[PDB]
């Protein structure tokens, strides 16, 4: 495969979320460009529904892995460009600590010279009063490691990781994430040797934006396999 001569230019983004959290419905729309030479994204996020009934940290890890910068001596592990352009099936499992989960499925792949991520959440079991649906987490930044691991039964990838959340009263959200990657394509893929991304995130609003919205600066960075 072919699908890392994509990534090598600046590449405009699109997402689309449609979610239900205990019955609340929201959607949420994105825009911005990707460059993977760098692990760089820079991303606007809106809610097209009004208020999101779920805090923006909580979205964050489900709203595109094809941009890592994958060092030169590990290019032979990056199976999210491998499976390009024709794209991936992202799965998650979100389980929040003492509440509820996410349930999401997203499909990753171009169309024409944009990068779609179109995703479908379903959340259950929320205490509609606890640190989600009550909006009492930090607007802050979410860095950390997402460990990869050859899923070769399916063709593609698992990973896992948990994210940190802070609460407003000082304690921590854990949310533990199981992901599962399959290519929407019959061609070759790259399936890698374990390792992980490292990604470093800066967060921010818009002053000029009425609309409920986040701001991203992303930077990702496989690593874990040495030189």
């Amino acid at each position: 495969s072919k699908g890392e001569k994509l990534f090598t230019g600046v590449v405009p983004i699109l997402v689309e979320l449609d979610g239900d959290v205990n019955g609340h419905k929201f959607s949420v729309s994105g825009e911005g460009e990707g460059d993977a030479t760098y692990g760089k994204m820079s991303l606007k996020f809106i809610c097209t529904t009004g208020k999101l009934p779920v805090p923006w940290p909580t979205l964050k890890t489900t709203l595109m892995q094809c941009f890592a910068r994958y060092p030169d001596h590990m290019k032979q592990h990056d199976f999210f460009k491998s499976a390009m352009p024709e794209g991936y099936v992202q799965e998650r499992t979100i389980f929040f600590k003492d509440d509820g989960n996410y349930k999401t499925r997203a499909e990753v792949k171009f169309e024409g010279d944009t990068l779609v991520n179109r995703i479908e959440l379903k959340g259950v079991d929320f205490k509609e009063d606890g640190n989600i649906l009550g909006h009492k987490l930090e607007y802050n930044a979410i860095s950390g490691n997402a460990n990869i691991t050859a899923d070769k039964q399916k063709n593609g990838i698992k990973a896992y990781f948990t994210i940190r959340h802070d609460v407003e009263d000082g304690s921590v959200l854990l949310a533990d994430h199981y992901q599962q990657n399959t290519p929407i394509g019959d061609g070759p893929v790259l399936l890698p040797d374990n390792h992980y991304l490292s990604t470093q995130s800066k967060q921010s609003k818009d002053p000029n934006e009425k609309r409920d919205h986040m701001v991203l600066l992303e930077f990702v960075t496989a690593a874990g396999i040495p030189l």
